[PDB]
């Protein structure tokens, strides 16, 4: 099934049907217009961000790159690899990009200090696969640039996706989620799932634990927010 699409939704009616259920949303007209929408292009994240050192994600390894270095090697020129800037507080890191986003105001709704609130950049190119995993905190996910697909499950679908049993990784599902191997998974099969595509200034709604895949379909930047 899809993930539904509001447009504005009050406090009082994302608190009540999604919040406090549990339940993904995309909340439309909310941060389409944030300056990000229009500024953010490859030159613009070069002059803001070219010389600043961030860790990226390579294939399975991590490495250190500046910003330039990440672009000329992982997105413009023929890449031999995939790389991916993923889960990076670039925002604290370069105070001048805060200037472009805001903080959703139904983050008012959580039990946390919007203090503690984590705000993560993910930017990479078409093709950057985040493997099917879940959070402990809610999650506001905004696109900003390219388009997303997206799966999600429910925590109550938890043993049909067959979670590792290492502490590292007992948050990650072992199943691939778009080829997945039913032989060795096949409770995996009949799990019911929503899907999205999230595309530019668009937020998706991740309730706290829900499980989600993410594969890059463009060139993509993407903005969330870990809160409580
Ligand atoms: O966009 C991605 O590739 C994953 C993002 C996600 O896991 C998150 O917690 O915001
Ligand atoms: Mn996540």
């Amino acid at each position: 099934s899809t993930v539904p699409r509001l447009h504005r939704p009050s406090l009082q009616h994302f608190r009540e049907q999604f919040l406090v259920p549990g339940r993904p949303v995309i909340l439309k007209g909310v941060a389409d217009h944030w300056p990000c929408m229009q500024k953010w292009s490859l030159e613009y994240i070069q002059e803001i961000a070219g010389c600043r050192t961030v860790p990226v994600e390579v294939g399975w390894s991590q490495t250190l790159m500046t910003v330039n270095e990440f672009i000329s090697k992982y997105i413009v020129n023929e890449p031999r690899d995939v790389g991916y800037l993923a889960q990076h507080q670039l925002f604290d890191q370069i105070p001048e990009l805060k200037q472009d986003i805001s903080i959703p105001d139904y983050c008012s709704l959580g039990d946390g200090e919007e203090e503690e609130i984590t705000i993560n950049a993910w930017f990479g190119p078409q093709g950057t696969i985040s493997p099917l995993h879940q959070d402990p905190q809610q999650n506001f996910l905004v696109q900003v640039m390219g388009r997303k697909y997206i799966r999600l499950y429910s925590p109550q679908e938890s043993g049909a996706l067959y979670p590792h049993d290492t502490h590292l990784l007992h948050n990650t599902s072992q199943v691939d989620v778009e080829n997945p191997d039913l032989e060795k998974f096949p409770k995996f099969a009949k799990a019911p799932f929503l899907s999205c595509i999230l595309s530019p200034g668009e937020i998706l709604f991740i309730p706290v634990k829900y499980w989600h895949y993410v594969r890059a379909l463009d060139l993509s930047f993407s903005v969330s927010f870990w809160w409580s």
